[PDB]
């Protein structure tokens, strides 16, 4: 029932369907865009293999856009926690909504996807966001 967009053996990110956040993964099968990619999580062997659909994988994180660079409307992948958002959390997509700057503080907020989304919020990790990587 084997494939053959992500070739197996690549490794990934996949969305954690249950909470909304990316985790890196690697593609252990692929079967049969309407694909279905069979994953093993790299920091969850506890996890076993988990079947994702292939709009929940998508290739690796790998470009930071500054602060600099950051636009209001732009989907990013950044770091959140939902349950308490001044701490460290995990990486959701979100949409850059506010942008302000100061001459002691940077403030962004973003619409955090979590499927539901979760608007105005503060994100700390100014300097840790990420481009999504796009086909």
């Amino acid at each position: 029932e084997t494939e053959l967009l992500y070739k197996v053996n690549e490794y990934v990110d996949a969305r954690d369907t249950n909470m909304g956040a990316w985790f890196e993964a690697q593609v252990v099968r692929v079967t049969r865009e309407d694909v279905i990619y069979h994953v093993k999580y790299d920091d969850y062997p506890e996890n076993g293999v988990v079947q994702m659909n292939s709009r929940d994988v998508r290739a690796r994180a790998r470009t930071i856009i500054k602060w600099q660079d950051l636009e209001v409307g732009q989907v990013v992948m950044l770091n959140y926690n939902p349950d308490n958002p001044k701490e460290r959390g995990f990486w959701y997509d979100a949409e850059i909504s506010r942008k302000r700057e100061t001459r002691t503080a940077r403030e962004l907020y973003a619409n955090v996807v979590l499927d539901d989304s979760l608007n105005d919020c503060r994100i700390i990790f100014v300097d840790e966001v990420f481009k999504i990587e796009r086909p």
